[PDB]
């Protein structure tokens, strides 16, 4: 796949219509806390409460990825692999 790392920073993308928004019940501050599919690493979260919503009109928002308010556990972004 292709790669674009926001090393430094926050990932803070927009998602995109049909996109999953992932949030974790462990790792997340709380429920508005969710990561994109760019960021979101499965081994951070194997044993995790993971759940999925999906981009539209009245669902929205921004990757929250290198937030460190939104997040309990280092999150080990996605990207950052090689
Ligand atoms: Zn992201
Ligand atoms: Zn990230
Ligand atoms: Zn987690």
């Amino acid at each position: 796949g292709s790669v674009h790392k926001h090393t430094g920073r926050n990932c803070g993308r927009k998602f995109k219509i049909g996109e999953p928004l992932y949030r974790c019940h462990e790792c997340g501050c709380d429920d508005t806390c969710v990561l994109c599919i760019h960021c979101f690493n499965p081994k951070d979260h194997v044993n995790h409460h993971v759940c999925t919503d999906i981009c539209t009109e009245f669902t929205s928002g921004i990757c929250d990825c290198g937030d460190e308010e939104a997040w309990n556990s280092p999150l080990h972004c996605k990207a950052e692999e090689q």
